């Protein structure tokens, strides 16, 4: 660890400048600008739409929330415990600072949809604790939580864990909403997505190259290994637990879409594809 | 610690909705619309008004910069390691999920100002590591720092403590530059000041607030203390190490609006006022 410039003692760590790391300082740049606020979302005409929907569309972004609804706060937990403390490097800190507050509008921005589309309290309470109330989001939770508390894996994996985390959980998710975009529904839903994902690209971006900075790291077939595991939980999660069938979606193409978001992490980590497919989509 | 609130295991932490403290909401929510860039300070025509200034003007402000070049570094370093962590309230880590952001954005204008106005870098190194250089500052960053490592102190009398740093320890430095709009001079360093200020109300008066949420807390007597010593490191540098009058200050009239703040501190922490002294401003 002491041979480790990104964990290593700093006794500037306390002082923006002189810069250290441009690279490093860029990315904060671009979430810096990235700022927004759930305010900025208009969800006036969601309520209305939601109801349009058909039951099984509704069961599906009902499960989809359920599981985001926590997602974020969970990383969020990780970064302050974790991340934001092991990283000395200034520049390094600054982005975890940026993405925490991030992460925490994401996590606003998913308790105001659910607000807006379930007024049922039995429900919501439902979906709000869904980490405790249904097994399909109760894995992925568990995936990530269990990664905090590993006090045995390296920093290297656990920023690889959470690349996982971060992008091929979302991965799925992301593609449905996006699928609905298409089809012209759920505006708030959708917009918001949007904004989402774009901090999401960032964090991923983020993780690869904080893994770069990494000199002692996992070897390949390790990080080929974490991050399979959790495209099969993703598909698993999509074709089985909730399809995306409900929503018109080919669980075929679905679990080609997450494979094709794992093999851009592995080239964005700097390793060869896993399992060289196009995107579906 | 089972029975704060505040403190104690809390499984619905990772989500935001339904909120619990509407009160800790509002303050996040005010700290939220008070964002702002560096980018956003213009600091094009400073370096002329940093060239018209007097030899001991540029004394003074280049001291009180160098200890302000380090201090939000070392409070977002208490609060990743420490509040962030040890706060089980979603709503309060969102407020201290945001300081983060912040103290770090107030971090990086320091360095600018800085780098605006120093262009020899034998100074600038000088300055930026003031904490090993500078015992003007070197004390308060200590006492600062005693208090992240302290883990005998409860959060209580941490909380106090870094009330104390972000007010009472920014107060004097504070009101020299408001000194200095007052003559209408460096419109940058001015400009800045105005925007973090506002920022470290905010941060007082939250960990205040936080104050309140907490069942044992420290007596009376030792506030008054942890208090009282903060205002007498902050006079003892304001009028010994780096005296106000190089700007054209009364000692006096400064060593009293410190204890002005210092009764502010008190009275919203719930108890009466230690001086008993107008603002002399």
């Amino acid at each position: 660890v002491e041979d480790e410039p990104l964990l290593r003692e700093n006794p500037r760590r306390f002082v923006v400048f002189p810069i250290e790391y441009h690279d490093i300082w860029q990315m904060y740049k671009k979430a810096e600008a990235s700022f927004w606020t759930a305010e900025e979302v208009d969800l006036s005409k969601d309520i209305q739409h939601w109801e349009a929907l058909k039951p099984d569309e509704r069961h599906f972004i009902s499960h989809v929330l359920a599981f985001f609804a926590a997602s974020d706060g969970i990383v969020n937990e990780n970064l302050v415990e974790r991340f934001s403390q092991e990283v000395q490097v200034t520049e390094a800190r600054c982005f975890y600072g940026f993405q925490i507050a991030m992460e925490n509008i994401h996590s606003e921005m998913y308790s105001l949809l659910i607000d807006t589309y379930i007024k049922d309290p039995k429900e919501r309470e439902y979906l709000f604790n869904a980490i405790e109330t249904m097994p399909c989001v109760k894995k992925k939770a568990d995936w990530a939580l269990r990664w905090i508390g590993d006090k045995e894996a390296t920093y290297g994996e656990r920023v690889v864990a959470f690349a996982a985390v971060e992008g091929i959980f979302f991965s799925g998710s992301f593609a449905s909403i996006f699928w609905l975009k298409k089809r012209g529904l759920m505006p708030g839903l959708t917009f918001s997505n949007e904004l989402i994902s774009r901090d999401e690209g960032l964090h991923c971006d983020f993780a690869c190259l904080m893994f770069k900075h990494l000199v002692h790291k996992p070897a390949e077939q390790r990080v080929r290994e974490i991050i399979t595991n959790a495209v099969r939980i993703e598909q698993e999660f999509l074709t089985e637990a909730l399809p995306v069938k409900l929503i018109g979606m080919n669980c075929t193409l679905m679990k080609q879409y997450i494979e094709f978001v794992a093999d851009r992490l592995m080239l964005e980590l700097g390793f060869n594809k896993i399992f060289r497919v196009e995107n579906p989509f």
